[PDB]
């Protein structure tokens, strides 16, 4: 159970020697901003040299794979698979594919609110959106699905037509995450997916399926490809209210860094009143500490 304890020295070596594998939030924790983490590639390093596996969780839904990516070579991490990278717009993708509840014939087409990476994801996945190219000589596809991403170009008729969409009941809500704002380089703050989702799950009436942290299904599309124990993998987050209790749900051991969003106080704060899934089991100040667990 989670004490929120400075992990450190024997303790240390203790947890990263039994660790099979660690999932890392990015924003944050691997880099803020233009900067990335000092030490925190070299942790990345010598955790491949340990034989333990690197992979990364981000909400991000505003670039496609390939171009998350990139990221990570510009910021000093080289030498990483995309296929260590699981976004939410990702997962998004993967879930409408699983359950638009279309006939085989046409299995609907998904209504965007998003930008161009994420649309260029879900077509990638094979899935029909709103406002492409129609057949012919052919009407509008039916909308079986209505996707909230990171929009940035969101507008009240993009929600009127959200809402006329979401007149069908068996029209699909769908959120890749609700994070509320994320703070920007010149310490002010950018409205997050959290802030668009709760306005059309307002307008609407319904409740979204939310595809990103802090719900399971991240994991459940990473094991969907590697087989790993979450009882034996750590999951390093910035965010209380996002990246730990994700670690918690999936059964994995908590680490807050507190290079990012959350506060050590609001941790302790969390553990004072005793809800358990919004405490870290461990936490640091930098990731960069975590290297000396692996001598
Ligand atoms: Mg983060």
């Amino acid at each position: 159970m989670a004490r929120c304890e400075r992990l450190r020295g024997a303790a240390l070596r203790d947890v990263l020697g039994r660790a099979q594998g660690v999932l890392f939030d990015c924003d944050g924790v691997l880099w803020n901003g233009e900067r990335a983490v000092p030490g925190a590639p070299e942790l990345l390093e010598r955790l491949a040299r340990a034989g333990k596996a690197a992979l990364f969780v981000s909400n991000n839904s505003r670039r496609a794979r390939p171009e998350l990516a990139l990221r990570f070579a510009r910021l000093g991490f080289g030498g990483l698979r995309a296929e260590q990278l699981f976004s939410s717009a990702l997962c998004a993708a993967r879930l409408l594919r699983q359950r638009l509840p279309g006939p085989p014939d046409a299995p609907g087409a998904v209504f965007v609110l998003g930008g161009e990476g994420l649309r260029a994801e879900l077509r990638a996945a094979g899935l029909r959106l709103a406002g492409d190219p129609s057949a012919g000589d052919g009407a509008a596809p039916r909308v079986r699905a209505v996707l909230v991403g990171y929009d940035e170009h969101f507008s009240f008729a993009k929600l009127r037509e959200a809402c006329a969409h979401l007149r069908d009941p068996e029209c699909l809500l769908v959120a890749t995450d609700r994070d509320p704002w994320h703070p920007l380089s010149d310490g002010s703050r950018t409205p997050g997916t959290g802030s668009l989702a709760a306005a059309v799950e307002t307008a609407s009436g319904r409740q979204a399926l939310v595809v990103g942290k802090p719900s399971p299904y991240m994991f459940e599309s990473i094991t969907e490809n590697f087989s790993i124990d979450p009882a034996r993998t750590l999951m390093v987050g910035d965010r209380l209210e996002t990246d730990i209790l994700f670690g918690h749900r999936c059964g994995m051991t908590t680490v807050l860094t507190l290079t990012g969003v959350s506060r050590l106080e609001e941790a302790q704060a969390y553990l004072a009143a005793g809800q358990h899934d919004l405490v870290p089991h461990y936490y640091v100040e930098s990731i960069a500490d975590l290297t000396e667990g692996l001598e």
